[PDB]
């Protein structure tokens, strides 16, 4: 007596945005978007990263006294370190290319320390040399990783050193320069005026002369130490020598590991995990292509966008108004088995059903359109961190327009597809809907009646039998011809 | 006896481009892409900007005697120079970290001069030294803000000098470095050869000595001088000590506020107006998200982009040619809606508008139109930077970013735009077959179709029956009996 | 009598993605990417590059004895050199500023040597030293382009050159400093130790000391020389002078031609070829807005992507399958004339046809999408390429994440580009043949019976005149209304 076609309704609240409208609530909806982290600072492929504590990477490598809980460090896959280390250089001065140190030591994952120039070779120095910055327990003390030299006697003879590379790897040396305060520092500490440090390799050349001057006092002496670094490649030599004002090295670090690391500051300690992507606050853990926890990640991590919601409309939109009607009043609440279905009312009881058919088609394009939308974004292994001295200005802002521009540009394109697709997934559900409707009709014919609400009375009797044909899409319309022809007039 | 739908339709004259037509006329639209400008150089948020006429940044800090105009600056909002300014260095030399010196006069304002080393102090030396190079009224002269330190009598005592920094905000402070042309000139000046010139202060460390040379005449010289900057932070000191061929400050540059602003190359003059977005042919004032006027631009504008017309459709096409209904064309009649009934029967003729579906429609496109438009980020930025002749690199760098990203802006705004265009016209299209299917549905078998937009009842039906059919409460079986029994015969 | 609405189909086997299926076949496809290439080495333009060879630009400019082929060279286009150059700098030492003097000769063009400092103005010093670094024939020679002056006989005399450039360009200088092994060198060379070379112009100002030391012997020696460059403005004057340890320039040159150029990164010879875009393993002629040959190319080049097809949909869905059914039940094969088209069947003969006027409008737009998606790429000539030393790690990671961002930017617009382009294409097809057959309906009316397959069975008796006129949209409806009303009643 009749069949109606409509679509599935339930008791959801997920609103989502369309380029058309907005606050639309929807059957289902998918969140592309990630806003989770576990607030812990963790590991990274299993391997612990290294926390420097309140030490530098200069200290670090320098040997500060203060940082001895360093002198082997095993594997790591990230550096941890604080935004302003209180243990740096004990001694005043500067670091020449710290950056690039710092770079560099954002690509190697495991150092090993080998001694190149033994203390006990100096036998015409004097090598027990100290100062009260870098104390311990109250006695002068120097860095662990270098050698300060001076007179014995009343002489300070040339001083030579070589070291030939045959450990099987790039080493890194890092020697220094003193630049005393008084010219009778100097005298007492070296006995001769106009001295110059000289280090050559196969590819470098520097000769280095020290200034006297009085300077403000920083840690209580007005005295500089200018450190510098070089990486010597394989098979090559590295020559020494210097009249006087030379901190010689005892230790150089070969490069074992190598791979992709990065500087991550923070202000936390390390917990027991295991992450593919970290931020400062927390580790990410998820599939989706965009996320809002923080710009600067280390890892394998999606893209960064500034929204709040990013919501893909997956299922119909919610009308939950429903003789009973079709599906020109709005949604059907009893219809649980699929999205779009019929309502049959004959002699032998009503019901629901569903289409498998258009439903079938209708998840599988949307589940390839979410697809589609989610892997085609490419992801790899960046470090987003960069450092920038106080005389490369330029450099860091031209770094910062160029972030800001990739978000900007990557924001809009994505709030912009999430409208354009929901509007025409929506436009896809209502276009499915009457397709349905129509391929009913134009099976039907004459022989049914059309209410104009959803659906049609026969002009004849139809059992179960009969409501399937139609249902399954086999109707034969010469079997009912005469039969119906006559109830019409 | 007939109920028309149709759409509306005027003498307007606008064109638009979809992505399968070309020049399409349609009865609204809408321009987001701002073309014109004041034709004036403003005021940036009420504040002048610091007009420096013939002069340069390094004429204008170092105080060049033809810069007198500028020896007590106000506050200013942005920095206006010459492409090639006239009034720099009077005194043939070089500025070192020029570049870095005028970004860091981009993110500062009203700045404060303080003096630190009165010329009064050096009783040992001579402070009256000049130079033709930069003279007054034919007698020689020298910069107002910097000393030229000679001997007194025939000797050249050491000379130091330090200032501690209790202003209470950091200071810029600029010195500089004599290099003569003959060693006759240098006993002349100096009495001494083989001098030095050393600037320490808690983080700098630095020694120069002057080299002396025959070198081409600038300016009637063949002598130079090189001249460095630092920056103070609070509570720190800064040291001066020098042997000769010192050029000494006597006033100390110190930072009142700080903000954002920048550096614009013109060749104009300040004139009684105001915005909020600058460019070197004029002031824009607009709210549409796009413009093409100049790609150099200070404070809050608009994207920049490379097109001439970016045009919106916020209407219907302009089909004018004709009762008949939508399937001919539009109708010039209707004045106050866009789909609406133009109704005739035995009392009197004439044209209406549906409120419902014109208030719909009307709400989407208002939708759409915000969507584009509200989804653009606008923030403060100067685009524009400086880099000197040994770094070419960093400016193809740097314009290889900005290429890159207004190709790609340029590209998604057309196509956006064409896309939006496309679907715009295809969704009026729908609306008006929506209209036509309803009002079909609630008609049924009582009336006729005609294949031109309107319907010829089969009774009689009067003003209140119209309106129903307007309204939506169409009742069939008041008229099933009257309008079947006309329709057999 | 019979008229059905429908499309085409053929034998295409080509397919296209969408957002919504994967692998659908269509009639006609249009490939925008570009795989292919020469795999040659040509002209730009039609003028030959430069090719190096062995030798490395430093050796090339210095004069190099091992590269004395291009002593005098033509008009180039762009440079070719190899990753490891084996003849550069003969005598070892290092070369300041080197990556910006490869970046600024990038855009040269064109040479032109002129002789500023001869050979024989040096009266008061000894000219004619050299090294078995670089030797020819076994016996000991020198850079071709530039002057080691020694003392003569005891004496080392202060040494005066200076050149005033009124050439008519800007000219480029090199000139060279030597640091000894030990000061035993040192007084045989130059016969006094603490010696200075001093540059100046009218804006360059340079004070050098040679450095005495030990150092590990590369080639045999352990001395080094260290090169510098300038470029002389117009109308400038250049002065010289040193104590010691300076290697003069005899050569300078000048700037002839300026222009759009590149150093490429390639070990093969130069073959008889012409094109507009280059590449390192071939050239590049297509008129495609994509390619993904290789990221570093030279001229004016489409963008690269890292896809593998990029195919928009231009034809139609391929159904093959179609009394003869209409548009429902799938495509028809015999309608070779057009895209959407009719089929009849009365009494004088069957046949097929196609519509004219739905077919041109859907052909040109099918075109202006095309040519909206082709042509709004703007091409410019770029040289994407840069060097950089050993100390800029930084700036070259800022140049590798610039290129990349701009690369998976441009890759996903593509992508999606397509995939949308293509689910609107097939969309309007359908939505096109729909339109057509509701035209017919709604022009044509009651006198028929809809059969639901897509066409409809005619009451009366439709002659060829009636079929053309329903094909030609101006039907008479009240011609057969009343022969069609008497039999379908009964
Ligand atoms: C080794 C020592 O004690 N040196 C001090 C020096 O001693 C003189 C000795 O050389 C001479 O033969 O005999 C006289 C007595 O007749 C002295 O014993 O005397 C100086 C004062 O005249 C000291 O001055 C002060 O030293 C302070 C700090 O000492 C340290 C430091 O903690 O930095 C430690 C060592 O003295 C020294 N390290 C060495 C030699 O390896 C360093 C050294 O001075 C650095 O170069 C400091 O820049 O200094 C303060 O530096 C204070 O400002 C200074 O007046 C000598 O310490
Ligand atoms: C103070 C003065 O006039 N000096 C000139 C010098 O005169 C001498 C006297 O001071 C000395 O005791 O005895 C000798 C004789 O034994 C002189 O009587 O004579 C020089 C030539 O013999 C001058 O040469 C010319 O100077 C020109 C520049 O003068 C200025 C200038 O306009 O730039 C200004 C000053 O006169 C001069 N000195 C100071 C302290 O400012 C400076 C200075 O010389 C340089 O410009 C900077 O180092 O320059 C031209 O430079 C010209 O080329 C040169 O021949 C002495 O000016
Ligand atoms: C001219 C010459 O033969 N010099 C070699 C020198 O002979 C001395 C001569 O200068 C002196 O007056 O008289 C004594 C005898 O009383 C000698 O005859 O002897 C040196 C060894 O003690 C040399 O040694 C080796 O030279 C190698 C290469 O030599 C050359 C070269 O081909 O690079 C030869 C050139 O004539 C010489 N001069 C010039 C102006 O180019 C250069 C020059 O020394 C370079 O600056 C080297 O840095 O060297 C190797 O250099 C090897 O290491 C060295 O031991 C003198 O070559
Ligand atoms: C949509 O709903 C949110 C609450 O989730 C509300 O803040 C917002 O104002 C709503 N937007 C409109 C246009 O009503
Ligand atoms: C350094 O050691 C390697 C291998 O033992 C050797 O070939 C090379 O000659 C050595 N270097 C020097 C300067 O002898
Ligand atoms: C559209 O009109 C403009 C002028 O209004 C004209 O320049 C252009 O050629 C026209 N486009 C076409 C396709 O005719
Ligand atoms: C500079 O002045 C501040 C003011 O309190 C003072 O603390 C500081 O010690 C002074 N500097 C020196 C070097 O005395
Ligand atoms: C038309 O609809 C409105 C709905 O608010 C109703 O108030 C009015 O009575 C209706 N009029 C007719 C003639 O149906
Ligand atoms: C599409 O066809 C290709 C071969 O042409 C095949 O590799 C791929 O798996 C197919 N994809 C689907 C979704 O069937
Ligand atoms: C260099 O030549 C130009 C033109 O011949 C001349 O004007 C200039 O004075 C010359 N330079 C010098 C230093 O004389
Ligand atoms: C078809 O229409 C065209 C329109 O001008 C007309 O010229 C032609 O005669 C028509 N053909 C028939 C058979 O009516």
């Amino acid at each position: 007596d009749q069949i109606c076609i409509g679509y599935h309704a339930n008791n959801s609240t997920e609103t989502v945005d369309t380029i058309l409208e907005r606050n639309v609530t929807v059957t289902h909806a998918k969140d592309i978007l990630e806003k989770t982290h576990n607030g812990k600072l963790c590991k990274l492929n299993g391997i612990p990263p290294l926390e420097l504590g309140d030490c530098s990477i200069a200290g670090w490598l320098l040997g500060n006294p203060e940082c001895d809980r360093l002198l082997s460090v095993p594997e790591w896959s990230y550096i941890m370190e604080k935004e302003n280390p209180r243990d740096g250089l004990c001694y005043p001065g500067s670091f020449n290319d710290y950056e690039e140190l710092k770079h560099l030591l954002s690509s190697v994952k495991h150092f090993e320390k080998v001694k190149i120039l033994p203390k006990d070779r100096w036998t015409q120095h004097t090598t027990t040399g100290g100062s009260r910055a870098c104390a311990v327990s109250g006695n002068p003390s120097f860095f662990r990783n270098m050698v300060w030299l001076t007179k014995k006697g009343s002489n300070y003879p040339v001083a030579k050193g070589s070291y030939n590379n045959t450990s099987g790897e790039q080493m890194l040396i890092i020697w220094g320069v003193h630049h005393p305060n008084d010219e009778t520092e100097q005298r007492t500490l070296y006995q001769n005026v106009g001295t110059y440090v000289s280090v050559g390799t196969s590819t470098l050349n520097k000769r280095s002369t020290p200034d006297i001057a009085t300077r403000p006092k920083v840690n209580g002496l007005g005295s500089r130490m200018e450190f510098s670094w070089t990486l010597l490649d394989m098979w090559d030599t590295i020559n020494f020598e210097s009249t006087g004002n030379l901190i010689a090295p005892e230790y150089g670090f070969k490069i074992s590991k190598r791979g992709s690391s990065g500087i991550m500051k923070t202000e936390g300690t390390l917990e027991n995990c295991e992450t593919k992507c970290q931020t400062p606050l927390g580790a990410i853990n998820t599939t989706l292509p965009f996320h809002n926890v923080h710009p600067l990640t280390i890892g394998e991590c999606p893209k960064y966008v500034k929204s709040e919601k990013l919501v893909l409309a997956t299922g119909l939109r919610n009308v939950p108004q429903i003789a009973i009607a079709g599906f020109i009043e709005g949604g059907w609440q009893g219809m649980v088995d699929g999205w779009y279905g019929y309502h049959h009312s004959n002699d032998q009881g009503s019901g629901y059903a569903a289409d498998k058919e258009s439903t079938q088609k209708a998840f599988d394009g949307i589940t390839n359109k979410v697809n589609s939308v989610i892997e085609k974004m490419n992801t790899q292994f960046e470090a987003v961190g960069k450092e920038f001295s106080n005389l490369e200005r330029r450099l860091e802002n031209l770094n910062k327009k160029m972030e800001d521009g990739f978000l900007d540009v990557w924001t809009y394109n994505a709030e912009l597809l999430v409208l354009m697709e929901n509007e025409r997934t929506l436009d896809f559900h209502d276009s499915n809907v009457k397709n349905l409707y129509d391929k009913v009709r134009m099976q039907l014919r004459d022989n049914v009646k059309e209410l104009g609400n959803g659906c049609f009375e026969f002009y004849h009797k139809c059992d179960d039998e009969c409501m399937n044909s139609v249902k399954n899409g086999t109707y034969d319309y010469p079997k009912y011809e005469e039969e119906s022809k006559l109830n019409r007039n």
